[PDB]
C-alpha cells in the first residue's frame, strides 16, 4: 500500500505532519514539481529536502523512508534539533509551512501553503451604546479550538460567532466616540481554505504541579462539515463557492502532555493509519471506532491481572485526536 | 482683530476646536483653497455640506471687521454621529473634533484631494509584541489622529509618553499566545510611534465614569506639558537607535481647556498667533489677550492640581484655608512640528 | 461730488484702472478695511497701503483732485521701476496691480479678495470625434479676452469660446489614450462666474513692416445688459445668477504707442473720470454710448478755407472701448 | 522554465505587453497580493480586468506547461468601451493605456492605491519661459510613458535632449504672455519632474500617409543603451545646469512587419535573456551588442539574396525593431504599493 516514515527517536510530531501534507494531492503535486543570506539557502534545503521525501513517499517499494536529510537540514525557529526530544506537532507544522512559502517565493513562485491551508478572520467589533462598527482582517493557519468547555466542533466553532461582550469595567475604548462602550467582539471567517486544519487546544500548563498538561476530554468532530454558519456571508444571510468540508485525516496524539506519540488516520483519495514504519489499515469508517480512536473522554476499565481479580476504574482516553484536516468539497 | 464665534447655548466644544484648526495655516489655507464645494449618496453631499460651511467659517474668521461671527448654517448642517444636534447640549469636544476630521476627509476624498485632515494630523504606532520565551515578533500598524495620554498615574507629558515605550508585560496567566510555537509566552506589547504627523493633537485623558455616583467625572490632577517637545525617544528610530535595530521636534502651539463639571463646563482655547513681526485666548464672542508666555500663569490656567485657597468672606472679617482644585485645565495640546501652506494637501489623488 | 487723479504725465492708465476698482464696492471696502524675496513681501504691502490711502482721499477729502505721490514713488511694473512719462497698456498695469493686492493680503493672513471678486476659471474641454475621449483642464482668469477684428458684437465674440476650434487633419490632436491623432473640438467654457467680470477688448498687436504697435479701432458693440449662461459649462451642458449689467467702460483714445485713457462709470447714472476731472455724461443714452465706446468707421464732414469748403473724408473712431466691467446681478 | 501565452489569432500585442509586465517583479507581486478580487458595469469590468490578469499571473508562475491559453481575459476585456475582436491588430501602446487605467481603476476602488501609476508613472514640468519679458510659466503633466521622436534622431539620448532644448515660439508664432498681453519670445520645453521605478519608452515609429490612405511605419536606424542615466532630463539636473536617477534597461517590445499588421515579442532580461514570442519562450543571443543592433535597432541594410544560380544585391529595411523600451530604476515587494488609502 503505502510508505512509511522511520522513528528517529522523537520525531512522530515531525513524520505525522509530513504524512498528512503528503496526502494533499495539490501540495504533493505542488511540492513534486519544483524546477539572512544563510536562511534563504536553509529554507530552499528544507523544501528541497521535504521533495525528496515525497519522492521516495510515491515511488519506493520498501516499507519505510528514513529521512536523514531532512533530519540535518531541519532547525526549529533557528536553533539545532535534538532528534530524541518530542516537539508539538503543530508548531513543526508552522516551522514547515513557513519555511516552504519562504522557499516557494525566494525561487519566485507563489506561496503555496498559504493559499492551499490559509484562511483570514474579520475581526468584528460591533458596538451596542454607540453606531461605532470596526473591523481587520486577520489571517490563520490553523483553526484553533476549545475542548474542555464544548463537547463537539460545531458548539465550539459557533463561539467565534457569539464572541465575548467587553462590558461594565472590561468595556471596549471606541476612538470615535471617546468612550467606553458595551460592544459585542467576535470573529467570522473571511476566506475559508481549500484545506482545512482544526487544532484541538488540548495542551496547557499547570501551576501547581511545574509541568505541561494534557485535557483529555471527550470531544466528537463530524465527517462532514459545513463552515456557513461560521463565516462573515453566512452571518449576513442570518443578520440582514463551496463552503462544505470533508474529513480527510486525523493527527492524533497518545500519552503524556511532555512526551507521548504521535500518529496520523488519513483517507484514500478507505482510511489508513499511518504511525512511523507501519502504515496498517483501520476501522475508522466505524463511528464506534472513530469514537473510541478519536474522540476521546472518560470510561469505566475493566482490569484484570492471572484474570483472578476483576478491578474496575474510571480511565481516561489519553489517544485522542489533536488536528483534524477537513477539505473543501470543491477541491 | 481676531474674530470670535457666537456660543448657541451649551457649544462652546465646537468654538474651541473650529478655532483652533483656523489657527494651523495648512489647514486653514488647503481648506479655503478647495473649490467646486458649493444612505450612500445623502452621505457624501452630508460630508461636502460640512466642508462647505467650514470654509464659510474659515472665510468671516479670515475677513470680517466684526467682533465675533454666528455659524448658523454649521449649526443647521452638523450631525454628530448621524443624529441632529441639540445646541443647548455639552459634548465632548474631542468626539466633536472626530466627527469633524472625519466628515471634512470624506468630503476631500469624493473630491478626489486627498485625506487632508489625515495628512496633517495622522499619525501611527507600531504595535509591537516582543516575546522573552521565545524569538518571535508581531508588529502591526495603527493609526491615530490624537494621542491619548494618562493623567493620573502621570505628573507630566514627557514621563506618560514614555509609557507607551515602556510597554506592558503580559506574564504568568495573562501571558501572550505566540502563535506559531503554539504556547504562551511572556511579551512586551508596546506602542512606538512610527509616523509623525505634522500636527500633533494630544489628549490629556481627564474624564471618565463613577459607578458609585452614576455620573462622569473630571480627574483635575496636576499634569504639565512643555513648550518645546522632542519625540524622538519615542519613535520606531530613535527606540532602535537605543537598542541597535524629518525633524522630530515640536513647538507647543495650543491648549484646549475645559473648565468645571464632566457633564457641563465649558471650553476655550489658547492658541499662538504664528507670526515674523503670542499668546491670544479665544472663549466663544471674545478673543482675550492672555500671559500665556509666562510660566507660572500657564501652570495656573493649564496644569491642573490642588491647592491652598485663602477663602475670603464675613465681609472680609473671616480667613480660611480650604483645598481646592483647579477644575479649569488643559484637555488638548496642540503641538507643531519644527520643519512645518502646502501644495500637496490641495492636488487631485483621483 | 467725486474726486479725480491728477495725471503724472502719462499715468492716465493707472488712475483710469485705479478709479475703476474704486468704484467696486466689495472692493473699495475690502481694501478700506486692511490694517530678493524678502523684499517681494514688503514692496507689494507698500502697493495695498499705499492704495489705500488712495482710497481714503477718494472717498473722505472734498479736493477736485488727490495726487498720489507715494503709489507713484512705490509702483514697480514687473520689477523695473516705472517712468511717470512713458505710456503703458492699462490691461498691464491691473495684472500688475491685482497681483500684489493678492499677494499683500495672502502674506498678511487674509484671504486673496480680487481674485475672489474678479477671478473665474474656464473647463478647457477637448471633445474628440474619431475616438470616445475626452479631456478637461482648469484655467483661471482675472479678464476674458475677446476677438474684436472678426466680430462685430460682444455675445457673438463670447460665442467664439463655445465654437471652439477644430483640430483636424495634420493638425490634428493626439490622444494619448489611443496613441494617433484624431479629429477633435477644443473649446473653452466658462466654469466659474465671478461678482465682477471684466473684458478685454483685442484692440492692440503689432505691425511688423512699420516695427511700431497697432491700434484696430473697428466697430464692436456690447449692451448693457449680459446673460452669460450660454458660454458656461452647464448652459452648453442642459442645452446639449448667471446676469450682468454694465458698470464701467475704460476708454482709450489716440495711438496706439501713446493715447489717452479714461474711465466711464455709472453711480444711478454715468459719470465720465478722466484724470483730474469728473465731468458728467449722457452713457445712459444709446448714440452716445456708441459714438464714445464702439468705435468704427464714418463720413467725416470737415470744414476748412474759413468755412468755404466742405468735404467729406472717411474717418476712424480712434476713442473707443478697451475694457468692460460687468456686475453680477446679485 | 518561462510559460507562454496562446495567440488568439492577432492577440501578440496582448501576450508582449502582459509578459512584460509580469517581468517587472513589484507589478507581479503587487498585482498577486490584491484580496476581495475572485457607472455600474465599469466597477465590475475594472475588477474583473484585475482578476483575470492575476489568473495569468497566477499560471505564468505556476504552470510547468509550455503556455497558458488566457480564455477569462479574452472574454473579459474591452479596448475603449467596443468587445475586442480576437482576429483585429491592434497597437500594443493601445492595448497598455487601457489596461494600466483598468486596473488602477480597479485597485482604487478597492481601496489601494493606483499601483501601476505608482511603479510606471512619471510627470513633466510643462515650462514656458519668456525670454522678451521676466515670466515664467509651469504645470505640472502626468505621463504613462516617454515618447520619443525617431525620424529626426539616431539614437535615444540625442531624442531625450529634444525635450530639454524645446521649442522656440517666436516671431508671429510667439507665446501670448497672459500677465504682460502681449507676444514674447519664449522657450516651450518638458523637463521630468517625477521619474518612475520603471521608465516605459515608446519609439513613434507609426503614423498615417495622406497619399497612400494607409497607416505606415518608419523603421529608421534608432540605438539605446543598456544602462541609462535620466538626470540631465529632470527638472533638478537642469536646475544644476543652471533616489536614483540611474536606469537599467530590462526590456524591449519589438513589432516586426506591417504598420497595420505585423507581430509583437518581446526580449526581457531575467533577473541574461530571453525572447518571449506568444507561445514560445526561447533563449536569446541580447547581451551581444551586434544582435541587440540586428534585432531590435532597425535601419537598412544590403541585402544578400539568393535563388536557384542567382545572387542579387538589393537594399532592404529591417521592419524589425523597438517599439517600447522598459528600463527599471537602480534603487528599485514593495508593501506601500498595497496598503489600504481609502
Ligand atoms: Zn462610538
Ligand atoms: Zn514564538
Ligand atoms: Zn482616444
Ligand atoms: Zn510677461
Amino acid at each position: 500500500g503505502f510508505v512509511g516514515l522511520k522513528n528517529a527517536g522523537a520525531t512522530c510530531y515531525m513524520n505525522s505532519v509530513i504524512q498528512q501534507l503528503y496526502m494533499i494531492p495539490s501540495i504533493r503535486n505542488g511540492i513534486l514539481a519544483i524546477e539572512t543570506e544563510d536562511r534563504a539557502a536553509y529554507n530552499i534545503g528544507v523544501l528541497r529536502h521535504l521533495q525528496v521525501i515525497f519522492g521516495h513517499l510515491a515511488a519506493s517499494r520498501l516499507q519505510y523512508y528514513v529521512p536523514r536529510g531532512f533530519w540535518k537540514q531541519f532547525r526549529l525557529w533557528g536553533e539545532p534539533v535534538n532528534l530524541r526530544e518530542q516537539h508539538d506537532a503543530l508548531e513543526f507544522f508552522n516551522s514547515l509551512v513557513d519555511s516552504l512559502d519562504e522557499a516557494l517565493k525566494a525561487l519566485g513562485h507563489p506561496a503555496m501553503l498559504s493559499k492551499v491551508l490559509g484562511g483570514s478572520f474579520a475581526d468584528q467589533k460591533i458596538c451596542q451604546g454607540c453606531p461605532h462598527r470596526y473591523e481587520c482582517e486577520e489571517s490563520f493557519t490553523t483553526l484553533n479550538v476549545d475542548i474542555r468547555n464544548h463537547q463537539n466542533l460545531l458548539d465550539s466553532l459557533e463561539q467565534y460567532v457569539k464572541g465575548d461582550l467587553l462590558e461594565g469595567a472590561n468595556a471596549y475604548h471606541c476612538e470615535k466616540c471617546n468612550k467606553k462602550v458595551d460592544t459585542v467582539k467576535r470573529l467570522l471567517i473571511k476566506k475559508l481554505p481549500p484545506v482545512l486544519a482544526i487544532q484541538l487546544k488540548r495542551f496547557d500548563y499547570d501551576w501547581e504541579r511545574e509541568c505541561a498538561i494534557k485535557f483529555n476530554d471527550y470531544f466528537e468532530f463530524p465527517r462532514e462539515l459545513d463552515m456557513e454558519p461560521y463565516t462573515v456571508a453566512g452571518v449576513a444571510k442570518l443578520e440582514g463557492g463551496s463552503t462544505k468540508y470533508r474529513l480527510v485525516g486525523v493527527l492524533v496524539h497518545s500519552g503524556q502532555a511532555s512526551g507521548g506519540h504521535y500518529y496520523s488516520y488519513i483517507i484514500q483519495r478507505r482510511w489508513y493509519k499511518f504511525d512511523d514504519g507501519d502504515v496498517t489499515e483501520c476501522k475508522m469508517d466505524d463511528d464506534e471506532e472513530m469514537k473510541n480512536q478519536c474522540f476521546g473522554g472518560e470510561y469505566m476499565g475493566e482490569v484484570f491481572d492471572m484474570m483472578k481479580r476483576m478491578s474496575y476504574r474510571r480511565q481516561k482516553r489519553w489517544w485522542n485526536a489533536y488536528i483534524l484536516f477537513y477539505e473543501r468539497m470543491d477541491t
